[PDB]
């Protein structure tokens, strides 16, 4: 679910300003803009693993 | 469902060049960047409403 992914990334950015959270969130906005849903799915998994590693 | 909202907007933009669809999609991307996901979700539902009215 991309809603959940954006929530976790925006929470990250807000609390810590993490550059990798910013980059991942920007990349998701682009894959949405360009309709590359394959890259959206990979970016989402990439984003989840990164948030898990911060905790 | 975020990716389906963009699918429908991107199809509307691509097929008809409709300017409201173009403005809805840009606004939702800017909303996701600001991170007010309640608001982005309301905007998403307005997008789906507009697309249905085109049919």
């Amino acid at each position: 679910p991309l809603w959940q992914v954006f929530y976790l990334l925006n929470t990250c950015i807000k609390r810590t300003g993490d550059p990798t959270c910013k980059k991942l969130a920007k990349a998701l906005r682009e894959c949405l803009k360009k309709g590359d849903l394959k890259a959206c799915n990979e970016l989402a998994d990439k984003a989840v693993k990164y948030i898990n590693s911060l905790e």
